[PDB]
């Protein structure tokens, strides 16, 4: 038996089926209450909302879906007819991560692509008929943000305005990530500031919309 497993399970006897904000809300509770987890959390969530609802993706791309709380948090806020990917290369999370989906009502909205973002990235076009992504939520392995960003440019799936966020840019940081970025002038970025209560420590996130080429 694991957290995630935990995690699932608390939100299945707690949460109202069909009910995202009792989801998120469900999950919060215990990962504040009985064993911190490394969902990105209500305050950052806060964030990831306003973001969200400015630019109104039709076409969103997580990295990282573990046990599905940001899926959850960003597939609720979906306009009619706009959907969510999301890659998970742990079958495991993946697992908890659709069952979260199902428990949520979400389902529909939301695609869970099993294997690492890396291997997955270049299928987009051809597999997945994407075109390209309006959004992109960058929460996987922190060593991943860079060649997943300069990968998803190659294969040609960032337009002008394509909004990428990613979060933990401080902790446990991505320096060469937001030197990137922030040097490019194919990126522009904004800051935002976000405390990790648990552990006590100041992190963020990183708006980087891009301009093309
Ligand atoms: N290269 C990669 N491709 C796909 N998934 C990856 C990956 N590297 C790490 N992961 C997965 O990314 C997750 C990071 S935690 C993701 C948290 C989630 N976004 C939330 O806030 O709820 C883990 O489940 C891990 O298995
Ligand atoms: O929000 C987070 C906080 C900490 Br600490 C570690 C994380 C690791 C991953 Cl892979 C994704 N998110 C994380
Ligand atoms: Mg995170
Ligand atoms: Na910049």
């Amino acid at each position: 038996d694991t957290k995630e497993q935990r995690i699932l399970r608390y939100v299945q006897q707690n949460a109202k089926p069909g009910d995202p904000q009792s989801v998120l809300e469900a999950i919060d509770t215990y990962c504040t209450q009985k064993e911190w987890a490394m969902n990105v959390g209500d305050a950052k969530g806060q964030i990831m909302d306003a973001v969200i609802r400015e630019y109104s993706p039709s076409l969103v791309l997580e990295l990282g879906a573990y046990c599905g709380y940001s899926a959850v948090r960003m597939a609720r806020l979906l306009q009619p007819g706009a959907r969510l990917l999301t890659m998970e290369i742990n079958p495991d999370c993946a697992a908890i991560t659709q069952q979260m989906l199902n428990f949520a009502g979400l389902q529909d909205k939301v695609t869970i692509l099993n294997g690492a973002s890396q291997d997955l990235i270049p299928q987009l076009k051809k597999k997945y008929d994407v075109d390209t992504l309006d959004m992109v939520f960058l929460d996987h392995w922190k060593d991943r943000y860079l060649p997943d960003t300069l990968l998803l440019e190659k294969c040609g799936l960032l337009r002008k305005g394509t909004v990428l966020l990613a979060d933990n840019v401080i902790v446990p940081g991505t320096p060469d990530f937001l030197a990137y970025v922030r040097g490019s002038s194919s990126f522009e970025c904004t800051h935002y500031s976000s405390y990790l209560e648990y552990m006590k420590v100041v992190d963020g996130l990183e708006k980087a919309i891009y301009q093309g080429p």
